[PDB]
């Protein structure tokens, strides 16, 4: 399948070169997979989600996304126009309040929630969790991400936006999950992207168009935007049967575009997520 005039990041993930604008992908499109977006919520009524999104859990007075961040991330995972995996099922877990903040204890509870809740959902092709959040190093936060991964969920986490070594941030620094840095449309490391040996992969993160609350759209930047590209890619590849939740991060790194990004610090992987789809 070909989506013309796609957001640059979608085009990038199906291309061996920057500077194109069509996204190419197998029509299975993540059908039969599920992606949990652990964030500020998801505006599931957005036409872009086509009934495939739902809120399953909140720790606050509403499950609605009063911020937009979670809706944007969910759109990059799986919206019809802005999403990598256009037929996946999206499940929202609201661990962040409408200001975008959340206590680590709530975030940990949300991760353990997903590890159990997947047993209440139909995801024959596999389960992914996208975590566009983080703060300073916490062994308990890292351990929660490790448990979620161990339970059979492909965990993708943002590296962070500090232009610093991600070893000092959580859950970015957890070795067993997929830690995602951000790149721009010219294949440069995004100016804010964290780096370091703990990163597994880069995805598009600068000037990413996606869904927003109020049935709208907007372009924003962050490792929060790169992470759902990788989460959606994992769901897409699991639906194709090419990899599993336990092996998808390594498979994405195996099959990435290699050595094409600029301003990658010595010791950080130079790997850009790529679907290897041959139309």
């Amino acid at each position: 399948a070909a989506q013309t005039n796609a957001p640059w990041g979608l085009a990038r993930i199906s291309s061996t070169s920057p500077g194109t604008s069509t996204y190419y992908y197998d029509e299975s499109a993540g059908q039969g997979s599920c992606v949990y977006v652990i964030d500020t919520g998801i505006e599931a009524s957005h036409p872009e989600f086509e009934g495939r999104a739902q809120m399953v859990k909140t720790y606050y007075y509403s499950s609605r996304d009063g911020n937009g961040h979670g809706t944007h991330c969910a759109g990059t995972v799986g919206s019809r126009t802005y999403g990598v995996a256009k037929k996946t099922q999206l499940f929202g877990v609201k661990v962040l309040d409408d200001n975008g903040s959340g206590q680590y204890s709530t975030i940990i509870a949300g991760m353990d929630f997903v590890a159990s809740d997947k047993n209440n959902r139909n995801c024959p092709k596999g389960v992914v969790a996208s975590l566009s959040l983080g703060g300073g190093y916490s062994s308990s936060v890292n351990s929660a991400a490790a448990r979620l991964q161990s339970s059979g969920v492909m965990v993708a986490v943002a590296a962070g936006n500090n232009n610093a070594d991600a070893r000092n941030y959580s859950p970015a620094s957890e070795p067993s999950v997929c830690t995602v840095g951000a790149s721009d449309r010219y294949d440069r490391r995004s100016s804010f992207s964290n780096y370091g040996s703990v990163l597994d992969i880069f995805g598009p993160g600068t000037d990413i168009l996606s869904t927003w609350i109020g049935g709208s759209t907007r372009s924003i930047s962050g490792t929060s935007m790169a992470t759902p590209h990788v989460a959606g890619l994992a769901a897409y590849l699991m639906t194709l049967g090419k990899t599993t939740a336990a092996s998808a991060c390594r498979y994405i790194a195996d099959t990435a575009n290699k050595g094409d990004l600029s301003n990658i610090p010595f010791g950080t992987v130079n790997l850009l997520a790529y679907n290897n789809y041959q139309a």
